[PDB]
């Protein structure tokens, strides 16, 4: 929900609100399966405020190491935030 | 599926095969909600071959660190295996 074409928002909205399968929607608009699935993916990663190359992982493990993995995530997410505001300033003269 | 009472297997089998909610099954047998949910949990962790105190975690993160987390799991799982066979031998005389 930011800077995206109008078509990307209209396709994507019909599967995540009022739940319909991806296959059916291909035939009605006349698009490949590969491309309807690349449209849904860039709206999900924009609602999370993270780049598009990051991946999703899920495992079982003991309780001490289960805490160290929760912390890797939280610190890495606030580091993109700081480093992004700095390069916006550098392009406003000064 | 190993060394468990007969009741624990008969309750647990009715929710995971032929899918029924946990609430309904409480009333018919006359047990609390807390205890039907502690019966289902020890059959799942026995099909994984891991202790009952381990926890389940799921996060998003960059592609290099996404590999190091996949490897923590695999090594920790083969370490319980080796250390278990050793204490069985020590109790067989010698």
């Amino acid at each position: 929900l930011g800077r995206l074409t109008e078509e990307t928002i209209d396709i994507a909205r019909e599967v995540l609100v009022e739940g319909k399968s991806q296959s059916d929607v291909a035939r009605e608009r006349g698009l490949s399966r590969q491309r309807v699935s690349s449209m849904v993916k860039s709206v999900v990663s924009a609602a999370n405020e993270i780049p598009r190359e990051w991946q999703r992982v899920e495992v079982w493990l003991p309780p001490n190491l289960a805490e160290k993995v929760r912390q890797m995530e939280a610190d890495a997410k606030a580091d993109v935030a700081r480093k992004n505001q700095l390069t916006d300033a550098a392009l406003e003269h000064h």
